[PDB]
């Protein structure tokens, strides 16, 4: 899997740029910053821009990493106890800006209106009260792998994860599809509309309000999918090198479809066995193609003392206007 | 409709940039040019970048124009007789490169393998071979991977022949009609008409579809009246369609792209039409260049022969 290792000169240049922009703009609340993002991203080292452009256009490998960034630990400060109530932007604004620049080289940053106050860059660090069950703000318990929001027609196209700190080198898991491990028979079944993919609870329209025609319409397409339960494929794009959408937990293989069950079981085994540990250590930025890779998290014991692992996360869409029906305005980048 | 007028300084910077790139790269057949496009486009004047970005993100206007480019008429040379068989790139390469730069600020340039020999930049000039009815449409309205934007660069336009552009005024339509238009009740048929891999026709015709989509309060549209039909029994969908056509037809505007203007059309918010005009056929005729822009190249992968190709079909 190709990666890019920054020279110390490149790391210094990236660091300087992010400090300059952090001083020049107030916050991501600034509409002008969001406008300026792709032009600003053109100020990144040329080798870096070339590398990500190649990754994007090759449409072959499902993840890549850019390693060796300089993330100033003294400036960044202690890992917070919670995301709620923090001053925004924080002293790690330069790192958030970096990830937004990278998102602009790949597409458009976007978010989910109900998640982390609508912030475009999410925090990933342990929160003591969240210690019980499977999520990003946890630690103690496993996070099995999946395509992000597999059921959703406007799911992320890419995900960008930047490791601000990771003292105990807790890796992330990512897995791709080795198509040669699957029979042509199984591939054809996986390309057919034979599977049901259920939404995560956070997407269910009965989660939110029932007032006004405007918001009802914002969830009408998802409601329709819940009501009609359309069957869909797990593989798509090119038969020779396919995209996938695989969330085992939310996937139903219809009981009577014996061929869909055989093929699904073969697909699951291939992806499960191909899972890899990718460490995103301090200064590493991991890029995940949500159409070619699944991702997961490993459990770890947190210290809750301001020294814990801290990642930042940005979701990327190749086509912001596609999701217009689920966005409250044309300008907003938040769905819901 | 917002527009941007280049200073002479900006016009000179753009001209110089396009000449430089034309010498640095061999053709659009060069994969490294296609890679470098977004980074190269960031070398355009910052006011121009900001303006197009604002248009893209505003998602409000159906078109915009950047005016006052310096298109060297001597270098561009005479308007050709035809596109077919013509050696590419020609002397007007710098102007084609400009539109490609613009396309990279908006999205990705793409084309149709069966249109103008699969060239990424199309030619629009009078061709000798030819009661002219006046029509308008969304580009490739039937197609799920149709253009998101269109870019028309006017290399020359001596008689100031306009293009028609029409947007949707909602206030004229009932909430009832809008709801029906949002529903999949309409048929839109395809336009005009290598050996491998799985011959030609792959992901073909299937279901009924809507004409309006996106926000219920400020909808996008796909409207090609000539190729649009409604099942006879569906009287509501027929009524709503008639009303939509009337609104769009009545609001049609003439937009002139004169020499040095680049017109940008949002294929989701605007329909466009061409206007008949008398040509001279003497090498001095109106000459536009056209590039098609997709917001999401990967979405069309199933209709593209390889991962690298930007040609559908
Ligand atoms: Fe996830
Ligand atoms: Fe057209």
């Amino acid at each position: 899997t190709p990666s890019y290792s920054l020279t110390p000169a490149e790391a210094s240049a990236v660091a300087e740029l992010t400090l300059e922009l952090a001083a020049a703009y107030g916050s991501f609340g600034d509409p002008v910053l969001l406008r300026d993002l792709p032009r600003l991203a053109a100020r990144l080292p040329e080798g870096v821009q070339d590398f990500l452009r190649e990754f994007k256009l090759a449409d072959r490998h499902g993840h890549t990493v850019i390693r060796g960034h300089d993330f100033d630990q003294r400036r960044i400060g202690p890992t917070p106890d919670h995301w709620r109530g923090r001053v925004r932007p924080g002293p790690e604004f330069p790192e958030e800006l970096l990830l937004m620049l990278y998102s602009a080289l790949l597409g458009e940053p976007f978010g989910w209106a109900t998640q982390q106050d609508g912030h475009l860059v999410h925090d990933i660090f342990p929160i003591r009260s969240h210690e019980n069950d499977q999520l990003g703000m946890g630690s103690k318990q496993l996070l099995t792998w999946h395509t992000e929001d597999a059921f959703h027609p406007y799911r992320s196209d890419y995900l960008i994860l930047g490791a601000l700190r990771n003292p105990d080198h807790v890796p992330t898991t990512v897995g791709e599809l080795d198509l040669s491990s699957l029979s042509a028979e199984d591939i054809d079944v996986l390309f057919e509309p034979r599977y049901h993919i259920a939404p995560d609870e956070s997407h269910l329209p009965k989660n939110n309000t029932i007032a006004t025609e405007e918001e009802a319409a914002r969830f009408a397409t998802i409601q329709r999918m819940i009501d009609e339960r359309p069957l869909g494929p797990l593989l798509y794009g090119s038969r020779l090198d396919p995209y996938m959408r695989l969330d085992p937990y939310f996937t139903s293989v219809p009981q009577d479809d014996t061929d869909a069950r055989r093929a699904y079981d073969a697909l699951f085994k291939v992806v499960d066995s191909g899972m890899r540990e990718v460490v995103a250590d301090q200064g590493d930025v991991l890029f995940i193609d949500n159409h070619r890779a699944v991702h997961g998290r490993l459990p770890f014991q947190a210290r809750y003392d301001g020294t814990d692992r801290w990642l930042k996360r940005v979701c990327v869409t190749s086509d912001l206007r596609r999701s217009r029906e689920m966005r409250a305005t044309s300008a907003t980048r938040l769905l819901g």
